[PDB]
């Protein structure tokens, strides 16, 4: 299959991680962002390769010997995400900037964060497309169609589905208007309970993965402002599973049962890119 | 050019890292360990490939977004192959990771199951005492508040080589004895916690010229040793332990104790345990 465009002219390498074996490239085609990621190893096809005669070229020796391996097509998979046409929100996002941590009080959110957010963030159209089945229908793992307490559990774009090691699914709620953790009140408890339980039971049916192998969380300062819950394999150090962003659903539910006004009043901690205008707005508000 | 042995029989997958695109395999030969790692991308070769006609297979398409499966030529298909032959059990022990299971411990679970289990296994924290009474690692103290109750000792963690700030990792050990974990914290510990957070950070700013907003300051629930200690790490340093299933931010810990005094005695804490952990079974059995 052909790319959604014709020809690529690299403009800038937005991000280049040697540790995560990923590259984010901005190119002119019109504007387009192409993400290439080396796929994780599949135990079966590797074990099968080592039992035979592989193509190796020695780098160095010792007991420690290093080689350069050239495996056949099957092992040569690369995850290719194409964003076309890509907006200025996309080009700024993927860029590597130093991060600074900020502690947002209930008043900081009301006065600084919420008005900034309302000034606008991103199009959520792809979310709507999933929810109204205009896209990815074939990939829905489970759906509770209830307009208020309902959701859609779909594997995330970031998971190639070839192995359970990096299992990553999202529960996207059917109800519109819940931007983040900050909009949550006790009226959202039946929705959240539905996600926690029905989302895990769906993973158990589909992937035979017990709930104690799952890390179920929300992100504070999410990438998109339509409530979504992450379901990640525990052995997977999922970028974003870190304490400065992740909030366990079970704990979110429990806090809400304890303190109804919790997420509206309490101070939330998150990181922001040094170049983020919101970071300055909060910094200035705090001094 | 070839292999140091003849034939491979995979017995056990020692370690996996789907984020690092690496695999650790123990296999029987002629005992050996083969490490396979996907090689990083080369901007040039990739840019050159996208300007032409690549072999792509669509996974799906949604709005402006679309995912594919790419099969590049030989030049992009390199895999780093480290071979350890012959292999011994201590290497098999340093290279094998245990399967983890998550558990949600209620206040009552801790009181009835966790605490009695902890008390059963007589664990020595003599090395901690040695630091505190300066019998060991005196030369490493970055900062010390000597107050017997509200005081602490700030020491760089031994894994941090101190040659760069990128992986800055310090630990504060409190002078006061008897605070095993997060579960022992009450509002009486607020002056100590406030000193650890504010003094610890001020010391890091003076010593390392690292502003507080570049620091992730946390506690571990189910710590490796049961004498209260807080971690001070560089924010850009993403290395497990900073994950939500274990880390608890000191600032948040303080705020919780200001709101709910009885918080850490009553509330349900979530953490992971190694599948072979006797405590994991004890909690599982208690819960059903
Ligand atoms: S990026 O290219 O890394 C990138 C951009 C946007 C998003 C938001 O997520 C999706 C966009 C479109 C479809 C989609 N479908 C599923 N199943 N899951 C997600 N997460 C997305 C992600 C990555």
């Amino acid at each position: 299959v052909r790319l959604p465009f014709s020809g690529f002219r690299l403009q800038k390498v937005l991000r280049e991680s040697a540790r995560d074996k990923i590259i984010f490239l901005h190119g002119k085609v019109e504007d387009a962002v192409v993400i290439l990621e080396k796929t994780p190893f599949q135990v079966e096809q590797v074990a099968q390769l080592l039992t035979g005669s592989p193509e190796l070229q020695l780098q160095f020796s010792n007991i420690y010997s290093t080689y350069h391996l050239f495996p056949p097509r099957q092992l040569n998979d690369v995850k290719t995400t194409v964003v076309y046409p890509a907006t200025e929100k996309h080009l700024q996002k993927y860029l590597r900037q130093d991060l600074r941590l900020i502690r947002e009080t209930g008043d900081d959110y009301r006065n600084i964060t919420l008005p900034h957010l309302e000034s606008q963030s991103l199009s959520i159209q792809w979310v709507y497309n999933i929810l109204d089945k205009k896209a990815e229908a074939d990939r829905i793992v489970f759906e509770n169609p209830d307009p208020s307490d309902g959701f859609v559990l779909i594997p995330d774009l970031k998971w190639n589905q070839q192995q359970l090691d990096d299992l990553y699914l999202i529960a996207i709620c059917h109800r519109r208007g819940i931007r983040s953790l900050r909009d949550l009140t006790p009226e959202h408890l039946p929705l959240l309970r539905n996600i926690l339980h029905q989302g895990q039971e769906a993973i158990l049916q589909r992937y035979r993965m017990k709930g104690d192998h799952l890390r179920v969380y929300l992100h504070y300062l999410p990438s998109y402002y339509h409530l979504h819950v992450h379901f990640t394999a525990l052995g997977f150090e999922a970028p974003g599973s870190g304490v400065e962003r992740a909030h366990l659903l079970a704990e979110v539910i429990e806090n809400l049962e304890c303190d109804p006004r919790h997420y509206q009043q309490r101070t939330l901690t998150f990181a922001l890119r040094a170049d983020d205008p919101l970071l300055k707005l909060l910094q200035e508000a705090q001094q």
